[PDB]
């Protein structure tokens, strides 16, 4: 049952990353707001402009945490709908593949590792060809709900926010500032 | 009529090979049955010798031959047992696999690379998973006489025999010579 641990995990991601997004939105009109009144503010500036900075870090954080999450839940979906599909039709499905895994126990394992190599990039053409007909289908029955849900692939504004990677050190310090701003903004 | 037509050029192949070996066999059985005599015979002694290596590379490369042989039917009778299983289940099977292959034309080429790839190590888990269970593998119906006639794996003389390989200079040299020694022989 773990898929709706999943589902529910992202989101939650979803959520967190909503926030993150609006909470910067709203910190830097009122950074542009603040910067275009006369008055200098000079130390309200440079804090605004480090607010902006860690929430921004706070806003890739939380879309690569939703991508992950939803990755992590296609997977799921995945695994276990071929668990069925396999288990309706693994019989029928060896003896497609009999000539080449036939006595796949009683091998070596490297051997077993060719065979099923052999195995599987004939189903790569396999699958080539199937699609190659060009029909459409849509999700599986059991779990189309959570599937739609989810969405076929994740947003745009979460690929676009988190396509900017840092480096371990710079991981550290932003956590570091963004813990010290939660301490100085929960007194 | 494809797997007809190599199942017997795959027979004939066992055949030429098996004549060969045939062949050989009478040519060291004959070349030590002169050295074992105390003719001198050095001038026949010489030629016996290119009679077997001569005769050896003819099995090599027919063995060779008839290993191909054996992958390429193995390889056609894979093709068509997936091609009608697969045509026959693709509804469910794609519909386990739907949250990667939506929209799989329309998609660019590095999103359909790295769709197929998930498509790809997906099955490799739910294979190695069913062969995991344990449960014996048997030819399909259609073609299980067939594919027991060519068996899963060609005979063991056919790739112990063929272990050692030739540069393309002995390929020719012994080319040369086998068609020279045919010619020779034919008269």
């Amino acid at each position: 049952t773990a898929l709706q641990q999943a589902f529910d995990t992202c989101q939650n991601n979803k959520a967190a990353w909503l926030q993150r997004k609006n909470e910067l939105a709203a910190a830097e009109q009122e950074y542009l707001r603040l910067l275009s009144g006369e008055g200098r503010n000079v130390s309200r500036l440079d804090e605004l402009r480090n607010i902006i900075e860690v929430r921004k870090w706070q806003v890739n954080q939380a879309a690569g945490r939703y991508i992950r999450s939803h990755e992590a839940v296609q997977h799921i979906s995945i695994r276990d709908r071929l668990n069925d599909f396999m288990q309706q039709h693994g019989t029928a499905l060896a003896a497609a593949l009999a000539p080449e895994l036939m006595g796949y126990s009683e091998l070596t394992a490297i051997a077993r590792n060719c065979a099923i190599q052999r195995a599987t990039d004939a189903l790569r053409e396999a699958l080539l060809s199937w699609l190659a007909k060009g029909e459409k289908i849509n999700y599986s029955a059991q779990d189309s709900d959570i599937l739609t849900t989810i969405g076929f692939r994740p947003d745009v504004a979460s690929v676009d926010d988190s396509r900017e990677k840092f480096t371990p050190a710079q991981n550290m310090i932003f956590s570091r500032k963004s813990a010290q701003l939660a301490s100085r903004q929960s007194v």
